């Protein structure tokens, strides 16, 4: 019944067109409507601005036109074109890893958290999974998939101590997380959990969808920075459409020389061996980011992220203020308000995507600002005008 | 179940070595693969059952529509609005099928979107419905029954057993059918007639899985289902893929009416990854659009004569099993698994790439696994089939 008034919000909110509408891709991270309105995309998951980077377009239509097919033989053979291996070796001596394409970072958890359940990557021994409380969906909604082969275990948010009994009264445990958890900023334990690891063999597992290019050099992510080479007990997947650029997910397996893992994941069931592989637009996008996130290029674009972090939050007041994550939350009264606000700031110039019940709880709603090294400073300071105005008259 | 690994292990390895099994190889014209050691071979597996993954049509629209817009994602930076560009390719899809169809980058995804949602009655006027799959569903529905087991009692019968359905009709207030379409094991339709009938007298929901009949059965490639059954209805669902025939990428939801909106709605805002997980990219949208509408042309009755005229030539040229079916899904039992990785290693070398053993198919039942394409010609297959006949000699 509590339907009733959730689905009464969509409504509104698609009615005065801040969601679910049509608007077009303009350069300068800029969204037209069919009207004319030119509006400064305020949300954009594209972290570093490689959405507009041209080299990564151009490489994406050179392998399109190089190739003449989409598939890579996905939907098809076991075989596989040149594209999508020298995508995986791009991927891997980037991260320093053996890593695989998947169409999504969703189909990356569906076809390793099962068979991590399983034990065949924990030497046959079956571990206990435990899974945080502020995992993403997309990994907790398989916790029943994971039920059927072992014990599942949702401990609170960042409980290291919860965690850690565990790790004393079974033999093998593995905890699954995101390395960067967008609603509340918060960070994966690495110290702690790297301590326990060291300890009692925890395996990690962690979602690096956030983390990807906008932490560490090279954009190794959080965890691959602070840990310098992945181990035979460390697992990542990531979506390389957030920061990176591209399209898809990908399964960091472990070490570069290791081939068990990728090996006992492609024989078992799962999408790795059954869905279909990227096509070729977006193997050619994965290569030439790659290579772009090994040059200089990356670690300026870090430099602005970082500018226009500290810019904003000197400016405007946000949940989350104060990060190195560049999400931030303006937290409004309800959720009508949360939608009149939005169609406001667009008439100035400026999207901001709104949350609402029941992505969030009721009476928390607001709008979900996303900060990119491609606003300007003029756009930055601009917003926070009109933001201002908003809230006086 | 745990020492068969050995064994199984031992033929994927084997499979590897013999270069039949996870080597590169070039997408050549002509329905071919090139190796870097200059090997050319007829790829007589393809899933483009009409060789729209050739057709300059869709790739130049692929193109296109990735210099147009100078974005790959198609969510706006993955923010909840969209492009012009993904309800254009929606709306190109509804005009084909006659039905509310949504996107997604897989029909995998699909099925992971909808068999939850399916099962907790929010489709099913709040009733929740006893889930009944079959035996031969796809694996990316059947992996989803512990999923629907959190939210109902799931069943699961034998293949195409209408009898044991329609008892669970009866005993159940609502029940719905997870099956294929088409079965690529075994060659085997679904029972529409019967399952039409326990719908018409019980209201099961019918869940279908169009991945090998889309492009390849009915008037405008519409799909085995949408054919006989002519306009979908509220109580029948479809998921498909757009890579296996279609000539593009991804896969697809097929709610329902096309006037209703209260599935897609409720998917929209269910707990699925049709909200988190990122849609097709530009060039695939470009490449469906291009595609229905190369669909909705006198060039799909064209292809799908070329096909049929393509699988009687190689039944009448090679026993498979399947042979005389309507499928373009033909498989050549040898049995042994060593035999069968011999035989595909050999017929590569002699211009001609076909090879299933354990697990995927059950020991001592391994072969080759052929699939009939309209961009196949006449010396194609007459030449695969002297080949054939000579690996049977020696
Ligand atoms: C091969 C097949 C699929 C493939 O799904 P994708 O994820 O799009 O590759 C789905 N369903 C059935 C019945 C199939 O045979
Ligand atoms: C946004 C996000 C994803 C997205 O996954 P895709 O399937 O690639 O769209 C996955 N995990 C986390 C933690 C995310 O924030």
């Amino acid at each position: 019944k509590l339907r009733h008034l959730s689905d009464g919000y969509w409504d509104s909110a698609a009615r005065l067109g801040v969601h679910g509408a049509v608007l077009q891709a303009v350069p300068g991270g800029r969204l037209s409507a069919p009207d004319g309105r030119v509006a400064v995309n305020m949300s954009s998951y594209s972290y570093l601005g490689l959405d507009e980077s041209p080299r990564i377009i151009d490489a994406a239509i050179a392998a399109l036109r190089s190739n003449m097919v989409l598939n890579s033989s996905l939907g098809r053979v076991r075989m596989t074109l040149p594209l999508l291996e020298e995508a995986e070796c791009a991927l891997g001596d980037l991260f320093g890893a053996d890593v695989a394409t998947l169409n999504s970072c969703s189909a990356a958890a569906w076809a390793t958290l099962p068979v991590l359940a399983s034990g065949l990557l924990t030497d046959g021994v079956a571990p206990v999974m435990v899974f945080d409380k502020r995992a993403h969906f997309c990994m907790a909604s398989l916790k029943s998939l994971c039920a059927d082969e072992t014990r599942v275990e949702t401990i609170r948010h960042n409980d290291v101590d919860a965690l850690a009994d565990i790790c004393r009264k079974n033999k093998r445990v593995a905890y699954v997380c995101d390395s960067v958890y967008s609603t509340g900023g918060t960070l994966a334990p690495l110290e702690e959990l790297f301590a326990l690891q060291k300890e009692f063999g925890l395996f990690l597992y962690f979602d690096e969808a956030h983390s990807t290019s906008v932490i560490g050099d090279m954009g190794r992510g959080y965890v691959l920075d602070r840990m310098g080479a992945i181990n035979d007990s460390t697992m990542l997947i990531t979506s390389l459409n957030k920061g990176f650029g591209a399209s898809g997910g990908a399964i960091v397996f472990g070490p570069r020389d290791d081939d068990r893992k990728r090996k006992i994941i492609q024989r078992s069931s799962g999408p790795l061996m059954w869905s279909q592989r990227l096509n070729t637009p977006a193997l050619g996008a994965i290569i030439e980011s790659a290579k772009l996130h090994r040059s200089e290029a990356l670690p300026e674009l870090q430099a602005k992220l970082h500018s226009n972090i500290a810019l904003f939050d000197g400016l405007v007041r946000a949940a989350g203020q104060g990060n190195s994550v560049p999400i931030r939350y303006l937290e409004l009264g309800s959720e009508v308000d949360t939608l009149e606000a939005s169609a406001y700031l667009f008439d100035n110039g400026f999207y901001v995507e709104p949350d609402f019940f029941p992505i969030v709880s009721r009476g928390a709603a607001g709008l979900r600002a996303r900060i990119r090294s491609s606003m300007s400073t003029a756009d930055i300071e601009q917003f926070a005008h009109v933001w201002h105005k908003l809230g006086v008259d």
